[PDB]
């Protein structure tokens, strides 16, 4: 039924370089259906990572995405100034598809 | 493949209480799996409408979608000031599943 998505943290800064870590909870099973998208700033998402952990073409490799169930990481290995965004994932389990509620990651 | 798809207009400004249209075509033959999302500021997109045409519970009856196979529509009968928001339309024909680049409504 109606799936939660529920995602951590709410928003982050960090500097060009360094290691940074998101997570996405499903408040139920939705197996590997599990998408994270980047919104920069006036634009509409764009698909990062569809099953979980596959990667689309043309997105950068510091991007990855793991998990399976109800929880989900989201790891950028080394942040760059264009990843400044807010980040979502998003289950495709089971309609309505629903959206965790973002993290805005920024640098500084 | 890479299913483009494209969102008429881009920008848009109305008054309360009137009639909004907006359009989404899509590069391919999606048949009726076409979503309408609602993004207010700073939050994530909400699902509206589904199956080209269906709405979800607790949607305003204000909100309708219409269309089948490359040309859908997203209607707001009486446009409300809760409603400013940016609208996307996104299929999920095939994986990955594509955003128009959005519609930002605002009143006035």
């Amino acid at each position: 039924t109606d799936i939660q998505m529920t995602q951590s943290p709410s928003s982050l800064s960090a500097s060009v370089g360094d290691r940074v870590t998101i997570t996405c909870q499903a408040s139920q099973d939705i197996s590997n259906y599990l998408i994270w998208y980047q919104q920069k700033p006036g634009k509409a998402p764009k698909l990062l990572i569809y099953d979980a952990s596959n990667l689309e073409t043309g997105v950068p490799s510091r991007f990855s995405g793991s998990g399976s169930g109800t929880d989900f990481t989201f790891t950028i290995s080394s942040l760059q100034p264009e990843d400044i965004a807010t980040y979502y994932c998003q289950q495709y389990h089971n309609l309505p598809y629903t959206f965790g509620p973002g993290t805005k990651l920024e640098i500084k």
